């Protein structure tokens, strides 16, 4: 009585009840419907490139079974926590009848390692010619160890499309292979949830890299993303956040300027030939006395001379454009110039800057009032002889503490995200970043499960079908599985998909024209 | 390799019936019934739209059409002591919910304030066409009027006493989507208007000027041109929505004041244009008839400046520029150190700054000077907004009021400094690249959550202006962590609901 | 308990008249219920 | 009894107003036909303002 059930209540009829069954039948006739339409037909999933340059056993396409393999199931999957059953794969090779080669799809059982090599041909494979002129339809059984799968299960079955016989080309090019997916007869979702009830625990690695490049801001300096770079060693102190919310840096992910305060004193440089300098006090501090957001990279030994005309300084510290913080009056400030940033000790007119941010903080600028200001790091240059992107030099990377660093790790080379920053006589100016900004916001607010020797691998995809795997380490650093690959070819409008948890010291995969 | 067996074992472990979203009722709203709600006052209006039940909300994004009825489950949770009667009226499709009292002359069920069981209403699916389309609003309505006022015997706390009416939704026995469509696929005449307001407040930027979101303002009138985009991609402003700032070519003093006493004014070239001659990102709001006199160094003497921070662009060399300090924006040729023209972006564009070198540069709107007497947010004035040839607007749309979003920007004398924004930045980036379902007579509605049960519908019109039901709701009462949740397409002429302490 | 449209309500009265007066009236003027659907009308 | 109040300009009178026995329309009719209101009867028109008053 008092108790009220999941589906109960008095039924009430109001106004005009228009004979539901007849109209429902009329509509049903007007557009026939099966119990689940998304399982009757094939839906475009992914195209992957195939180059003449691909040796035998080069993996073209790695896809652990999931709901993500199909569009409609992918969308429905939001409403559920678990999945089971098979998925049907329809793949095609398109290519001139003149081209020649064979491609082999194998349904790799969970316990096998999904790397290339001729041994992978040796268990039940279905093969397609470049001349087949027909889609081939093969089934991915749902091999399990557990009664049902969670939404992130990494123990799933695998699909590998190998190069069997190289792609010969009589003339002297890259073909294309397309994948179309379909819910199996056995596919069936499981525990039902509302969408907008975010994934497990809010510890989900899938919320790390944004799904589109439109949002891929970098953690070092502001700007729109221009691709990637490989290096033997990768390092950064500031806005870099570990699995554990530990950060050796001096900044919050905000990336919205430095909230500083200026002391009127001109520090008695040469009355000419330089703009003088002011000491600085930060209004805010995440760590030791360090103001929120000093640039992680600039030249030591900042020789400020002749600077009265214009910021023609060598080996620059960031020039940054300035705003009054907030006032109750008209404006206490006057004619706010561009700042140049500096740290260390003013031994002289020139500021002696160390590798370490332990010293006092100073700005070059024609100030005379005292007040709060916000400055934005906004321009850079080096000497004319230079072509090195911002963040390349160990020495110039400033440190409070231990400088986190990623070495060539188990067949994996750490990467810097490259984004543009305003700079001059530095052709195509770039700044290197250890993380995207989204991977800095996160990893700050939440703890993650990134294993001590585990990586969260993401499938980043061109338009042109190319793809490669980027994995986030416990240290927060991104890794790819080649010493060099032609990122030059990469089409700018990328997308990312989360691939799952993969052991760190297993190699990563990559497929680029 | 496989078997049915494995599938059987998973059904045992997990209990799923294969389409069970159709069985239970799901939360939709709670409507406060006040001991001060006058007879006839409309508690609850809701037209038949699948978009209610969250689960059908999801599934709909994958379908083109719909049919059948839906069920509404009211839970009237008063004490046994409360007296009161609540009327339930189904409106034939196309007849408006104009005024509560009148409606009562329909056929109508009475619902008592002391009901021990919930009430299940099947909103009928009256249609002229075999199957509806995801945007069609010409549907039967359900109106819950107050018929006899909520009597509480107790008046020791004299006023503000209340009762709670929670709404739940389900597909009817006969609700069935029709035509399968890819997720993300644009329907003819519009994209899915769900993706208009971010999910979280964290991501809320204003379209006027960059800043963190700080609340909402209500006005009888509303007006914005710049960076304001309609539902149908038209835009009367001049800028792409990216807050990138405005990047200019700086001409030397050739037309600067020749008898100057104060920092000079420099004519500039836009270099990128959406609209002819208009630099892409020209700050929309500044004073007319500005005087640059006495502008020695300080600029704080200027009345309504829009001061901008400056930085170099594609210079490819030694930075021959001088010390670029701050810029004042302006418009309109003058005979002196003044800028006379206004009301329109016709006149030549000028830059207030100690500039000596000819070249190209970026400028960001960065600080607002004001008169010592300001008590008014940036954009209160029709007279100071800047038009190319047309100002869009909105007024009270059938009892529904236009809102401005408010955000912080550093702004001289004004204590707690704010700028009014027509459109959220999000809503602007979209609606630029895509057409949206919002019909000519439509109002796409969203639901704004903080805490403590506070909520209030924001609706987006054809024109792209944000609407609200009542005109004086205490915005001051809200909690910051705001969350948006699409609702559906409400008839423009309805009243939007609101439920805040 | 939800009250019907059609009227779930109680009946009451005091010292009423008869219904045969309705028959008297119907005799006075022979108004069959739905007449207007029976005879054409100039256009 | 009631006066329909309307505004036309005047001198020295704040909020200038005029009193009216009948609306213009209520006068236009009652001229053109013999309306059946009885000696001891009132034809009652319910006036609903917006908001319901």
């Amino acid at each position: 009585p008092d108790i009220t059930g999941e589906e109960q209540g008095v039924a009430v009829a109001t106004g005009t009840q228009p004979s539901a069954p007849a109209m429902a039948t009329l509509a049903t006739a007007a557009t026939g419907t099966m119990p689940e339409e998304w399982k009757t037909f094939f839906s475009y999933y992914t195209t992957v490139n195939w180059s003449t340059t691909d040796e035998t056993g080069k993996v073209l396409f790695v896809q652990g079974l999931s709901p993500r393999m199909n569009p409609f199931l992918d969308h429905l999957a939001k409403m559920y926590t678990g999945w089971s059953g098979s998925m049907e794969i329809r793949f095609t090779i398109s290519g001139s009848g003149v081209f020649g080669g064979k491609l082999a799809a194998v349904m790799v059982p969970p316990g096998i390692g999904t790397e290339g090599g001729t041994s992978l041909l040796q268990f039940p494979h279905v093969l397609v010619d470049a001349r087949q002129t027909e889609p081939v339809i093969f089934n991915i059984p749902d091999i399990r160890t557990v009664l049902w799968h969670d939404m992130h299960d990494t123990l799933t079955a695998h699909l590998v499309i190998l190069v069997y016989n190289d792609l010969l080309n009589p003339y002297q090019t890259s073909c294309t292979v397309t994948v179309e997916t379909r819910g199996g007869t056995d596919f069936e979702f499981h525990l039902l949830k509302p969408p907008s009830r975010k994934m497990i625990f809010g510890a989900d690695p899938s919320r790390l890299i944004p799904k589109k490049s439109m949002f891929w801001e970098g953690n070092r300096l502001p700007g729109e993303f221009k691709g990637f770079s490989i290096k033997p060693l990768v390092f950064q102190a500031n806005r870099h956040f570990d699995c554990k919310r530990q950060t050796f840096g001096w900044s919050t992910p905000e990336h919205a300027g430095v909230k500083l305060n200026i002391q009127r004193q001109n520090l008695d440089t040469e009355d000419k030939t330089d703009i003088g300098v002011h000491l600085v006090t930060g209004l805010k501090t995440i760590k030791s006395q360090v103001p929120d957001g000093w640039p992680d990279y600039y030249g030591r030994n900042i020789i400020l001379a002749n600077t009265t005309a214009s910021f023609g300084e060598v080996s620059e510290a960031m020039l940054g454009t300035v705003v009054p913080y907030r006032v109750s009056g008209k404006l206490e400030w006057r004619h706010l110039p561009e700042i140049a940033f500096a740290n260390g000790t003013a031994k002289n007119s020139t500021i002696v800057c160390g590798k370490y941010l332990t010293g006092n903080f100073y700005v070059g600028g024609n100030f005379t009032q005292q007040g709060n200001v916000v400055v934005y790091p906004a321009f850079w240059t080096s000497k004319h002889g230079d072509t090195k992107c911002i963040g390349e030099d160990e020495d110039m990377v400033k440190r409070i503490d231990v400088l986190p660093q990623a070495q060539t790790t188990g067949g994996n080379y750490p990467i810097y995200y490259v984004t543009e920053f305003p700079a001059a006589y530095l052709p195509a100016p770039r700044v290197y970043n250890s993380q995207l900004l989204w991977t800095s916001r996160l990893l700050a607010q939440d703890v993650y499960d990134i294993g001590p020797e585990a990586l969260a691998v993401f499938k980043i995809k061109d338009s042109a079908g190319n793809w490669f795997d980027i994995g986030i380490s416990c240290e927060g650093f991104s890794f790819v599985g080649a010493p060099t690959l032609p990122f030059s070819s990469l089409q700018f409008p990328l997308e990312a998909s989360y691939v799952g948890m993969a052991s760190a010291y297993n190699k990563l995969q990559h497929n680029i024209a």
